[PDB]
């Protein structure tokens, strides 16, 4: 750690305070972070990828642990609250849903996830970029109820069969979490602001209908399903993300598929119509 120099602190982090810091050396300007897992990220260093911010190197020193990023100067969730007079344009929306889903794509064909992507760990540049952080950490560390600061960690972005106990989450965990942050950039609005599980839970039955054994076949087996669950019915897209567009609608309800199996894959949604006149605008970010 005597090789860097705090800049600022920039967040409290899941698993500790993260920092904006200078190596003392080559002058680079890094986000530091303070934290079987060893392996597990020292293999995180390999999976390179333009959306996925760069994982530099891991510092254990002390029995502490440091991980080392590339820095970006902005997050998602604080580029949404300044666009919220007039929302984000449509075209930078598809961008950014484009960039991150080739982001997923890669990191799931080798078979890592995220587990908790939320507008906070998704950071912009001044070029149009949208990459996404802290990819793979919860497999190494785990995702804890509380941060190491005792604040909650947000059940906004949670799929369901998480929610429902489902062991053995697949990759679909990730488009889910990724539908619900697409919503909210249309909408300028949360999709589901659960606070609680049980709410998270029952906030996703009323608007896309409780799910039974006809939309979602095993899933009144798993763990924590109840059979005294309220049954609402679905809601019609066109109420739920107006004034999007019907490509649109139709992928978000593709990667809100309550069937893990089912739900569309990162590979898959590159291809759809809703993608065939993307561009990269440049977002006006003011440092
Ligand atoms: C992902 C995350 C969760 C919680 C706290 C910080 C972070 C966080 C935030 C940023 N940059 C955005 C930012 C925000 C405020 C001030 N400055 O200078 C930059 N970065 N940049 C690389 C990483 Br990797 C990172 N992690």
């Amino acid at each position: 750690m005597e090789n860097f120099q705090k800049v600022e602190k920039i967040g409290e982090g899941t698993y500790g305070v993260v920092y904006k810091a200078r190596n003392k050396l080559t002058g680079e300007v890094v986000a530091l972070k303070k934290i079987t897992a060893i392996r597990e990220i020292s293999l995180l260093k390999e999976l390179n990828h333009p959306n996925i911010v760069k994982l530099l190197d891991v510092i254990h020193t002390e029995n502490k642990l440091y991980l080392v990023f590339e820095f970006l100067h902005q997050d998602l969730k604080k580029f949404m609250d300044a666009s919220a007079l007039t929302g984000i344009p449509l075209p930078l929306i598809k961008s950014y849903l484009f960039q991150l889903l080739q982001g997923l794509a890669f990191c799931h064909s080798h078979r890592v996830l995220h587990r908790d992507l939320k507008p906070q760990n998704l950071l912009i540049n001044t070029e149009g970029a949208i990459k996404l952080a802290d990819f793979g950490l919860a497999r190494a560390f785990g995702v804890p109820v509380r941060t190491y600061t005792h604040e909650v960690v947000t059940l906004w972005y949670r799929a369901p069969e998480i929610l429902l106990g489902c062991k053995y989450y697949s990759t679909a965990v990730d488009i889910w979490s990724l539908g619900c942050i697409f919503a909210e950039m249309v909408t300028r609005r949360a999709l589901f602001p659960g606070d609680s599980e049980i709410d998270q839970l029952f906030r996703i039955f009323r608007t896309l209908g409780t799910p039974d054994e006809v939309v979602w076949p095993g899933v009144t087996s798993m763990p924590d399903y109840k059979p005294s669950f309220p049954k609402w019915a679905r809601q019609d897209f066109s109420k739920v993300v107006p004034p999007l567009d019907e490509d649109g609608r139709s992928l978000l309800s593709q990667m809100l598929h309550y069937d893990p199996n089912k739900r569309i894959s990162a590979k898959a949604a590159l291809a759809h119509p809703f993608f065939q006149d993307v561009t990269k605008p440049v977002p006006h970010l003011r440092l």
